[PDB]
């Protein structure tokens, strides 16, 4: 009784290639080519065009550097004064859901998509995802990964190439591979 | 023989080699043919990335954009491939991947390498070592393939691995540089 | 004196990023961008009288650069002669970028001399910083590296591929790891 896209957004193993799936991706590869495009060539339309891409933003003025990549597009939801430098890559197969006055530096990448470990389940055509939540203030450093299911608190700094494989508390420098925490931030 | 048969084989060869460098235009130009066809979703993007690739099992490799190579003809995957967005693979030498193998977004399989020392290094002359990935690989996002690299059966790469050595069948390995974190029971 | 903000910003003080002249700086760069990485990309030989519109300086004119390249400014970043970067390099060139001869990148290496304050509000305030880099000559950066605000890599040093560079890096050294570590020394 639940379709694909209703089990994909719940965490639940799903139909990549269900129909409406399907449509979705290659919509939001589509509109991706188009705000890329609009972006570069420092066009006043691109904040249409983004806000028809994003799920939401708080301002409908969020700047992301060229070349955005996403999923769906749909599941992005940010705040107020999102900031995303180049190359920022979203797989937001569920919810990714980034607070007010974030900055991302170039090549930061968020993935909820993911896979079973085992190569039967894994190869059977279904996969899941896990949602992934961003606070406020967090500046993630150039070419950080932050991988599925993972949340992030309040004033958080990811070091540059951090791979974020835990959740990462408020007013903490995180850092390292995988990463750790190197430092408190102190109010 | 010639400069492409010296890097097949992995001996040094001279970059600048007129055929060597044709090579690589063309590749860099269907690739931007290639990576629009994905872009705009037409059904020739199939066409078009099997006249890229060197082979594939299922002429039905599934890759997003922007994928980059340096020969294309050196990539040889077998069926139901997929890679994520912005993949980049550095086929001097071949590059042999097998069933149903993912790649996440980011992913770098490079062949391509250097001499250590500063005078051979800028000589002109570089080399290669292919890399082989079994079947049923997960390779996670922004991971990364050295040269000479082999990964076995069922091995999952964590994403943000550098993989520098090779990997058995049925592990996670992660970190950088990589290492083992889990075997795997199947 | 006179003393806009992107003077500010070259001399690593706080600058206010969305300047008027900053913003247009870069929307600029963006644009050139585009077109040279169409250029190298179709194998124009054009591809080169674009990158010197683009780069402050190269030492031959003759800078070997894969698309899809990206920058911030351009005009902060000097290279040497016979310089090569793969594909999808990012420079962010908010403070000078100084490169040496004979230097090759290798795909997806991130150079950056821009960077923020740790605190949220003095971050959140528009403004924000640079500190510069600088890379010898014959050095070798592997896939993937990234070189952090304010790092010097000595001569002939060589970059592991996913090496995430936080320190000065001497001369003759190969470094891997992050944050990156000496694996080994290398003389000629
Ligand atoms: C094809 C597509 O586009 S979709 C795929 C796109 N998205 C991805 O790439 C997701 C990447 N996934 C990962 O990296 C995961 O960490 C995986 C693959 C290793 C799966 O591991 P999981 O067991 O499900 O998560 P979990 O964090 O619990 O793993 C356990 C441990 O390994 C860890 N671990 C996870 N990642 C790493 C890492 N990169 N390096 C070292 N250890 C790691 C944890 O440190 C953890 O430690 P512990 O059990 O000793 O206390
Ligand atoms: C939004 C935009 O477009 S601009 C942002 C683009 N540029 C960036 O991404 C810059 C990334 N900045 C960093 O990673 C910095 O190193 C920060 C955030 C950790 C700032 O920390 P700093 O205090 O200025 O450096 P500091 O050397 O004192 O940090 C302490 C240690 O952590 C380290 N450390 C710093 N950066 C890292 C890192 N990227 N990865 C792992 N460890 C790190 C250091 O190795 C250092 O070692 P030590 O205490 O053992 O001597
Ligand atoms: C410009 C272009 O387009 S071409 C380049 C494209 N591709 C590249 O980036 C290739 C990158 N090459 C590498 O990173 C190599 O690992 C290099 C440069 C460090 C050279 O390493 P080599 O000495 O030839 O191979 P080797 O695997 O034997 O290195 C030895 C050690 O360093 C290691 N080592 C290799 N890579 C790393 C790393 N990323 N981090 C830490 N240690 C590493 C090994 O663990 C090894 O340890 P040990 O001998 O003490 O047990």
């Amino acid at each position: 009784m639940k379709t694909e896209k209703d089990k994909m957004l719940a965490g639940e193993m799903y139909i990549a290639d269900d129909e409406e799936l399907v449509a979705d991706r290659v919509e939001a590869k589509r509109l991706t080519r188009l705000y890329n495009e609009a972006v570069e060539t420092g066009d006043e339309r691109r904040f249409t065009l983004l806000n028809q891409l994003l799920g939401s933003s708080a301002d409908g003025k969020a700047q992301i550097n060229p070349d955005f990549r996403c999923d769906y597009g749909y599941n992005i939801h940010v705040g107020k004064s999102f900031f995303a430098n180049f190359n920022c890559v979203i797989l937001d197969v569920c919810e990714v859901r980034i607070g007010d006055h974030c900055m991302f530096a170039p090549g930061v990448h968020i993935y909820t998509a993911t896979h079973p470990l085992h190569p039967v389940e894994r190869n059977s055509g279904k996969e899941y995802g896990k949602p992934v939540k961003i606070g406020n203030n967090v500046w993630v450093g150039g070419g950080a990964i932050i991988n599925p299911g993972v949340s992030i608190g309040d004033n958080a700094v990811i070091a540059s190439g951090a791979v974020v494989t835990k959740d990462v508390p408020n007013n903490v420098v995180v850092g390292g591979n995988p990463a750790k925490v190197i430092k408190t931030i102190e109010e």
